[PDB]
């Protein structure tokens, strides 16, 4: 009587910073995503999410007692006990990921890990924790970061983004040229990211004035999360959806009525002017479906300085295909064929490059022969590599597999076999056995470093 397994789940995000307190006796607000914003419909109150994810940064609680609660608050909610995944803690920066019980035979590959960010006297509090897992066959990574606190330090923020994206280990290490931002099917990045709203502190008023009016843009235009990513200084290729809350930083305790902005012995004679520290930022692989479906702050619960911040999406999730052939052999029917291919990248380097394709589609990563350098009109690296790259061998060739997988692309100096960019493309293709035009970007710790762009031609068994 085997249930069928789902095409898609839902997750729920949330961050909330605690304050070094404790919190209340009832935060179901928050796992119901009711207050500000896009908030859930009454209507689902009693539909659990399928995975709970949650981050807390200045949380004073022992995992035991944040587990007890967190459980406790579902329970309540859902009547479903849920099922601890993961729990890991940095200092005061923890992440926890539940599931409904009835995935606990889906989950696997269970991976944490934390990094510290800063030197000397700026190592010590901040960071991030994350996770990841297998959820059948997607790949999930969840990263709950407490960046750089300070409106005037927006660079170092961006430097602790670039830090956390660079050394954080979690998936598949096998995956050796790719960070986090290429490893899974979804990452989730979220916490008190602490990006400030850039006016001047004797606007305070007028900014808390046009708060209670709920007048968000003139705000939302000077938030530097949303410039700096603008300007592609920070988060390159995550999405975000739209901010329809209040700022969710710095209230005076036990009310949401009043924000503390004033320059205090307590702040370092800092101003905290009304901000969006608190955040829910994701990425997916090319094609696959990502909604979100709430994204917004709580109301009724006061014990911090900040209010709890939700977000929930409908993620698209594949089956562990099992055929006659793969696993353990190829599907002779299948393969990938790229044509006219070429990389143009932003190096002064002239080595000769090459290319790995990584994919849980391939028995193993594939190498690429060295690609023909040639100098580009503007400057550029343009490296050709014709009709000579590889024919790619997936281990099933069932189009109701294949047409859902993805080719990780990274381009390696023949000298240092370092990888200058990294990028992805899906084979959520418009056809079979026709040649398409395929394109990615390419990154090297999350900066664009070029462009992978030409044709693929794919064949199934149909
Ligand atoms: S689970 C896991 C273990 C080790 C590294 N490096 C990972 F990325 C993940």
């Amino acid at each position: 009587m085997e249930q069928p397994e789902p095409d898609m789940i839902t997750i729920f995000i949330g961050t909330w910073n605690m304050g070094n307190a404790p919190p209340p006796k009832k935060i179901t607000s928050w796992f119901l995503s009711k207050g500000q914003g896009k908030t859930r419909d009454d209507s689902a109150d009693y539909i659990p999410h399928d995975i709970y994810v949650i981050g807390t940064q200045e949380d004073p609680l022992s995992e035991k007692e944040w587990l007890e609660i967190l459980k406790h608050s579902l329970q309540e909610i859902t009547s479903v006990t849920f099922k601890t995944v993961a729990i890991h803690t940095l200092w005061n920066i923890r992440i926890v990921v539940l599931a409904k019980p009835e995935h606990e035979n889906r989950i696997s590959h269970i991976c944490t890990d934390n990094v510290k960010t800063g030197i000397a006297n700026t190592l010590g509090n901040k960071g991030a924790v994350g996770v990841s897992f297998m959820f059948n066959g997607t790949s999930l990574g969840f990263v709950n970061s407490h960046l750089t606190s300070g409106s005037e330090k927006k660079l170092r923020r961006n430097q602790n983004y670039m830090n956390i994206l660079r050394f954080l280990a979690l998936g598949d290490k096998k995956l050796s040229p790719f960070n986090i931002t290429h490893r899974f099917t979804h990452l989730f990045w979220f916490g008190d990211l602490n990006y400030r709203v850039d006016l001047p502190t004797w606007e305070a008023e007028t900014i808390i004035q046009k708060i209670k009016q709920q007048q968000y843009a003139d705000l939302l235009s000077h938030d530097q999360l949303l410039t700096e990513r603008r300007e592609q200084k920070v988060f390159l290729h995550f999405e975000e959806e739209e901010i329809t809350f209040a700022p969710t930083y710095r209230f005076e305790r036990l009310t949401r009525d009043k924000y503390a902005y004033t320059k205090q012995k307590a702040t370092g004679m800092k101003y905290n002017l009304p901000s969006w520290c608190d955040r829910v930022l994701w990425k997916s692989y090319p094609l696959v479906h990502v909604v979100c479906q709430s994204y917004g702050s709580t109301s009724d619960i006061m014990t911090s300085d900040h209010s709890p911040v939700f977000a929930t999406f409908e993620a698209g999730v594949t089956s562990q295909f099992v055929s006659k052939n793969g696993p353990g052999t190829v599907d002779s029917q299948g393969q990938i064929e790229f044509l006219r291919c070429y990389a143009t990248l932003k190096t002064k380097s002239q080595t000769k490059f090459y290319l790995e394709f990584h994919s849980s589609c391939l028995e193993s990563f594939v190498k690429s022969q060295e690609g023909e350098n040639e100098e580009g009109s503007e400057g550029e690296l343009v490296v050709k590599f014709g009709e000579t790259l590889p024919k790619l061998k997936p281990i099933i060739s069932d189009p109701e597999y294949l047409l859902d997988q993805h080719i990780l692309i990274s381009i390696k100096s023949s000298d240092s076999d370092e990888s200058y960019g990294e990028g992805c493309i899906a084979l959520r293709l418009e056809a079979t056995e026709t040649q398409l035009p395929i394109y990615t970007p390419l990154t090297h710790h999350g900066e664009l470093t070029g462009h992978f762009q030409g044709e693929i031609k794919l064949q199934t068994s149909q």
